[PDB]
């Protein structure tokens, strides 16, 4: 019964959750573990290959392009980035876009490994993408720098912005996969397994063949590109259960129609919500600019633009004692937030969206 | 029928792997997979802090340390040690003692980040621990790094070196909680989980608490140990199944002894193959010195101390036919190692030595 609509880590299909507790004590009949499998092992190569092809075919990532699986997370590719590439050009300035809390978090973190200018006037508010047109960009950049989806405030880019050229670099951890992507234009993708790919543990890292090498001196060789696009991954001992499982969802994101899918099921998963919050007459409000409403994470509020405490935390003890698991918002946001990720079923949204209209009608004055 | 005798990832324990398969959908009746889990959760924070207390209870770790849990492996903390320590003294100098390839591959990574002298001369082979009275120590030096267990060529400390007052770190990933440990006499401890005590995925780094806020501005947040300590390590999604698995080995270690306990188990076992190959009258050989052979991995030759082919061949044939895995050596050396971790039960070794015994029985000459 229980509706997971956790942020990260968030929910993984049943069946690959199945799947994953049968073959625990003895993996496809080798006679031990995924836990106990050493990742040198004849078995393990065929798990982490099956892996990284997936990754490509789902994806269409061209044969320039090496597909590495690191650990530390999205915010180790937060200084896995600067540190692999901030040294491009002499400069080694890079310019950021600065969306909303990751955006802000990879851009701080970046001032430890060179001078990082943020390209557009700060916002008041994390509420709308400035238009790529405003871009103060510096031609001596070593890279530019934008996250895809950002988890707190539900801004998202459903377009490749035109950086002039520059190489690219995208942090799409909350929404990678769940729409098709032109991995042409860009010169590193990164993304953290546990939103929409996986378990925590692992994160998949895309990058243009020619863009290693660059990597600063003091760059840990488990987490430079070159070190381990060399090594198959296999530099040290990788997170094995975690390419495991993210395995499993990647075979289960194909059998269900690939990315160009999950981009119709996600449309009519976050319509869902948006039309109730659309006409609410004000009872929802989803301070996104409609245009920049991400569909994976939809936070709002309830009542007014501030939001009603009261009426809040009402919400969420019905929504708990439905079996409704992590609906509570960001602790620097507040409110409500929605995340309804690849494993996310529609029946799924369709239980909340039935919540959320018997609430409004139980409520609204 | 299996038995696993793995240098790491290695064997858990088949009462761990059963209750991990059993609560893998509905973990303690929460109604969600730990691979689903929050690190924000009430559940989870039970998970961590219970993990953490248990390093805390079977080391006996006193309170000014702090116990954290970062990934990367024991590769990752290679880079994570120099760029936390290494400025301890403004001179960015570090002793290194090199007794086998990890530790040898810890000092090349750390001239990356400071000036490394190596306080012994080259051995030759590895063979030997070298006199600690004999080391040429730095008084400037920042630290001084060893490893405790050298997982390829089966050379352990039975003692903690005197090191004049210098903080010392230690890499124990290979013989992490198989015998008592004095942390106070430490700076930094780490091991890998995967060998003894869990899965891949996490690493737990034990750190004196007068020892943070030396870190260099290039180590990055995920790494920094003050950063991490800091947010108990949650600075951003740990690996929350891995850590969940070494929750349950290390509650299984309790169960069985402690580390105490481990220490006579892990003296029987490695008592057990070392006679053999004492007894073996040249037929086996193992070139290590045996005050400093290891009792978790034992690498030795067949035939001749230069190692017979044909007979190595056959000898790990046959072991595969009887279902003894992982038991050939190191790429690097070849030969056949034998890993006898915790998990690996006396019943386990027996097979080994009946095996051994056999063998010399139908070739030796």
């Amino acid at each position: 019964q229980v509706v997971n609509f956790g942020p990260g880590p968030a929910k993984l299909p049943h069946s690959v959750l199945l799947e994953i507790q049968k073959e625990l004590l003895d993996y496809k009949g080798v006679g031990i573990s995924v836990l106990e499998m050493s990742h040198r092992s004849s078995d393990f190569a065929k798990i982490i290959n099956n892996t990284e092809n997936l990754v490509r075919e789902l994806l269409a990532v061209p044969d320039n392009y090496k597909v590495i699986f690191l650990q530390g997370g999205g915010c180790g590719q937060f200084s896995a980035v600067p540190l692999n590439l901030i040294g491009l050009k002499a400069g080694r300035c890079a310019d950021y876009v600065v969306t909303g809390a990751w955006s802000a978090k990879a851009a701080e973190e970046a001032k430890k490994f060179g001078t990082i200018n943020i390209v557009h006037p700060k916002l008041g508010s994390y509420t709308k993408i400035p238009d790529p047109s405003t871009w103060n960009l510096n031609p001596d950049a070593s890279y530019v720098y934008y996250c895809a989806n950002e988890t707190v405030h539900g801004v998202e880019f459903d377009f490749i912005p035109d950086v002039k050229g520059a190489v690219l670099v995208c942090d799409m951890s909350s929404n990678f996969l769940s729409k098709p992507v032109d991995v042409s234009k860009f010169g590193v993708i990164f993304a953290g397994a546990q939103k929409n790919v996986g378990s925590a543990g692992v994160t998949v890292v895309i990058v243009r063949d020619d863009l290693l090498g660059f990597a600063l001196r003091e760059c840990p060789s488990v987490l430079e590109y070159k070190v381990q696009a060399g090594n198959s991954s296999l530099y040290n001992t990788p997170p094995c259960f975690s390419i495991y499982v993210m395995g499993l969802v990647l075979e289960w994101i194909k059998n269900n129609g690939g990315a160009a899918a999950m981009e119709k099921l996600s449309s009519i998963k976050s319509q869902t919500i948006y039309e109730i919050i659309d006409n609410s007459q004000g009872f929802y409000v989803c301070p996104v600019e409609p245009q920049n409403r991400s569909k994976m994470n939809i936070p709002f509020r309830i009542g007014n633009a501030k939001g009603d405490d009261a009426l809040e935390k009402r919400f969420l003890d019905k929504a708990l004692e439905l079996n409704m698991l992590s609906l509570k918002g960001h602790r620097s946001v507040g409110g409500i937030r929605a995340s309804l990720y690849n494993a996310v079923t529609i029946e799924d949204v369709q239980k909340l969206a039935a919540f959320m209209k018997k609430f409004l009608e139980m409520h609204q004055l």
